[PDB]
């Protein structure tokens, strides 16, 4: 019933909403040398979302 936001959308563009996001810990966390507090602080985060991001992506 109903669209737009009665029906959830996919991730179809390539700027997700949190694909956004994890670009932007990526610049960062390149610039910083890893520095995954720089890292959260850039990307408006508390460590731990930067952490859990990282985390799930990698055995750390």
């Amino acid at each position: 019933l109903a669209k737009g936001e009665s029906l959830p959308p996919p991730p179809e563009n390539p700027m997700s909403a949190d694909r956004v996001r994890w670009e932007h810990i990526q610049r960062i966390y390149e610039m910083c040398d890893r520095n995954v507090s720089e890292t959260a602080r850039r990307l408006n985060m508390h460590r731990r979302t930067l952490q859990r991001i990282l985390a799930k992506r990698s055995p750390r």
